[PDB]
């Protein structure tokens, strides 16, 4: 699996996430407790910010082009495409 380093307000926690699993789902499976609501890519509750590595969030429908260009990601609909580092709890930074 890809190694996803979640940089959370309570420390960095590196978890495994296969290519076919959403970041949020892998995080909750690993025992993390990240924000979410719709789980449909249509809000900002689950927003993170990619610091390194790549994700595929093609089905997202809330972030604009500039926000995605700055690394913002909807973790509920984002797959990893490499080992990656994602700062969590980023909704207030949007
Ligand atoms: S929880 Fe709404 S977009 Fe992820």
């Amino acid at each position: 699996a890809y190694k996803v380093t979640l940089k959370t307000p309570s420390g960095d926690k590196t978890i495994e996430c296969p290519a076919d699993t959403y970041i949020l789902d892998a995080a909750e499976e690993a025992g993390l407790d990240l924000p979410y609501s719709c789980r449909a890519g249509a809000c900002s509750s689950c927003a993170g910010k990619v610091a390194a590595g790549t994700v595929d969030q093609s089905d997202q429908s809330f972030l604009d082009d500039a926000q995605m260009g700055n690394g913002f990601v909807l973790t509920c609909v984002a797959y990893p495409t490499s080992d990656c580092t994602i700062q969590t709890h980023q909704e207030e930074a949007l």
